[PDB]
């Protein structure tokens, strides 16, 4: 029943603002999962709170400079996630 | 009849080696699919191939170093992949 989610967001944390958008959708993610890299975040929702999710980390990336991809995924859409090298940050 | 692959390559570009390894990384997997972000990859690949695949990624990272997740999901509907902001490299 819960959607599993992979939030991917490619912003430049060089300027102090960029690292700030980080941070936010950082904590919004983590609320509802796990940091697994720097900037991929994976997520579980009920399907009823999706769309409230989507608009929050949406509100918080600079648009015009920024890229937020999501995977919104029925639970058995995952057959394997597979890590390799070192788990840290 | 093939997996739907999500590739996320955490490598710190700071370093010519680093940078070269995001670079060797994206080449193995544009010629399976397509770069969706600085770090992130949508591949297709029969599952006879997969594993040579993982292999091949695997080879080129500093292990001690750097993060490579591969999700291997079944097929998904493009109106489960949701994108906000621009495409910038």
């Amino acid at each position: 029943d819960p959607m599993f989610i992979i939030v991917c967001y490619d912003v430049e944390t060089i300027t102090q603002e960029g690292r700030a958008r980080l941070r936010k959708v950082a904590k919004t993610c983590e609320s509802h999962g796990q940091r697994v890299q720097k900037s991929v975040f994976e997520c579980q929702l009920e399907p009823a709170d999706y769309l409230q999710f989507e608009a929050k980390l949406s509100k918080i990336i600079n648009s015009k400079t920024d890229n937020l991809r999501i995977y919104s995924l029925d639970a058995i859409s995952v057959s394997k996630i597979k890590q390799f090298g070192v788990s840290n940050i």
